[PDB]
């Protein structure tokens, strides 16, 4: 059953590679290249996931599991994760999926992303994670058809509303925005409309099949890399998230090769390698501290209306802006 992560990861990697999904550049392309493609893709996918997650929970195929709120962890970890993603040339799992494209810089970043996240959870940096955990909010939701017992607070739980209500309100506003302003300049057939539906269906399949394997969450990155390193160095068995990372790399590699876009590549200057390795370390430190990455928090947690995920994605962007100015 854990092997469904390979299939979901495979399909996930295809969607990432064909759409060039890099959420962090959505706010940059709209102001600097007049390209709202990633922005439209982001808001539309979140809206569909808002509706899809609550619908699949209503029919008993899954339960939403919002990540716990930790003000210190979500903010500081999110900010640091934003810094490292710029140094690492990071992306919406681009450190992961561009490994299958043939970018040797991504090979470094992933290694240092995996090591740093491993070190922060259980190694030399775990003293910092242990200190951060003292600020965890005790706010929780109780068991229902919509939520796993003990999950983090959400927009509806705080407001005391059925999760259908803010999901339908915020998604309707998101859909109105994505279609209101008609998108500007891009000729890929894999347009933001078809890519949002595919990405939402993959995220729905991910949430359903992972729950059957015992991991009650949707798509993620950081936990899969830790599970892979743990299995290689401790002989621990792999789980759904570990085989998902394998599938992502495999899926992006297949898509890049079929489209003629695979090529082993090197940066123009070797110092980029040192730059993306510190980025991977910061990404590993920041993602574990914040309790999720651009996938576990932003893509998967925001549609669940999780307060921790919305707060962490705010500082993903602020950390991105900060390091983007430091570098450029
Ligand atoms: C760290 C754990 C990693 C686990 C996952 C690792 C396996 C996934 C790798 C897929 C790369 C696929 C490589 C595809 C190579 C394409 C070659 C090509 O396209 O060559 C064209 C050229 O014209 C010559 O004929
Ligand atoms: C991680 C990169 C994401 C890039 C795509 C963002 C899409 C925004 C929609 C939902 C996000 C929910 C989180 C709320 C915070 C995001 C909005 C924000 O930070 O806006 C700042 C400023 O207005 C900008 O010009
Ligand atoms: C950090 C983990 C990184 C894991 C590694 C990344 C995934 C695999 C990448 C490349 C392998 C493919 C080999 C590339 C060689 C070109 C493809 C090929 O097979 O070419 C044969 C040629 O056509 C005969 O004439
Ligand atoms: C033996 C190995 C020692 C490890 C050596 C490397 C330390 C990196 C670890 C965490 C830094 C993560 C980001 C730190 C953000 C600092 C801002 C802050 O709030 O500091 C709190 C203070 O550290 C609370 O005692
Ligand atoms: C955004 C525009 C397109 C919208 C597309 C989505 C369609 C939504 C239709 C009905 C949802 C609201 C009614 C669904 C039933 C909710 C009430 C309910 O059954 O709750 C039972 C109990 O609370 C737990 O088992
Ligand atoms: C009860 C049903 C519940 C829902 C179940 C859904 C099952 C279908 C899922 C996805 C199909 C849509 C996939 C669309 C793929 C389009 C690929 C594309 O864009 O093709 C470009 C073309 O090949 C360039 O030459
Ligand atoms: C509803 C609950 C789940 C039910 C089961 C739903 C299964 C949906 C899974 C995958 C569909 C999308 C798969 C990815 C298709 C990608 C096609 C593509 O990327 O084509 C680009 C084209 O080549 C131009 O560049
Ligand atoms: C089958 C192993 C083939 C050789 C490994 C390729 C090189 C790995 C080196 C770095 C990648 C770090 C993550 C690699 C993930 C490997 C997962 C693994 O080895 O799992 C063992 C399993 O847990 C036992 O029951
Ligand atoms: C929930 C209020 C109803 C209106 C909703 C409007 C649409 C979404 C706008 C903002 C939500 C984003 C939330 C981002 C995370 C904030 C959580 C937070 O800051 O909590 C501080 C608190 O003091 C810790 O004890």
């Amino acid at each position: 059953m854990i092997w469904t992560g390979l299939l979901v990861g495979f399909l996930f990697g295809i969607v990432l590679q064909r759409g060039r999904i890099c959420f962090n550049s959505a706010f940059r392309d709209v102001l600097l290249f007049k390209d709202n493609y990633l922005f439209k893709l982001a808001v539309f996918t979140l809206a569909l996931e808002m509706i899809l997650f609550v619908l699949l929970s209503q029919v008993g195929l899954m339960q939403m599991n919002p990540k716990p709120l930790n003000l210190v962890g979500n903010i500081i970890g999110g900010f640091v994760f934003g810094l490292g993603m710029v140094l690492a040339g990071g992306c919406a799992s681009g450190v992961t999926y561009r490994v299958g494209e043939g970018l040797t810089t991504a090979w470094f970043a992933a290694l240092f992303y995996g090591l740093g996240a491993y070190a922060t959870k259980s190694g030399a940096f775990s003293w910092w994670l242990s200190w951060v955990g003292q600020f965890k909010s005790p706010l929780s939701v109780e068991e229902s058809a919509y939520y796993v017992k003990g999950a983090g607070p959400t927009i509806s739980s705080v407001l005391g509303l059925n999760p259908w209500i803010p999901a339908l309100v915020i998604a309707a506003l998101f859909i109105l925005w994505a279609f209101g302003t008609k998108t500007t300049s891009r000729e890929t057939k894999f347009n933001w409309k078809i890519a949002s539906v595919c990405l939402a269906l993959v995220a729905g399949l991910g949430f359903i099949t992972s729950t059957l394997s015992g991991r009650k969450y949707g798509l993620g990155i950081t936990g899969g890399w830790i599970n892979l390193f743990q299995g290689f160095l401790t002989n621990s068995p792999l789980n759904w998230e570990g085989l998902e990372i394998v599938g992502i790399i495999l899926g992006a590699g297949v898509a890049a090769a079929v489209a003629g876009e695979f090529k082993l590549r090197m940066p123009k200057n070797p110092v980029t390698y040192l730059q993306v390795g510190i980025g991977g370390l910061l990404m590993g430190i920041g993602a574990v501290t914040a309790g999720g990455c651009n996938i576990g928090h932003f893509l998967t947690g925001v549609p669940q209306l999780a307060l921790s995920s919305w707060l962490a994605s705010i500082f993903f962007i602020l950390g991105n802006w900060t390091m983007a100015w430091i570098l450029f």
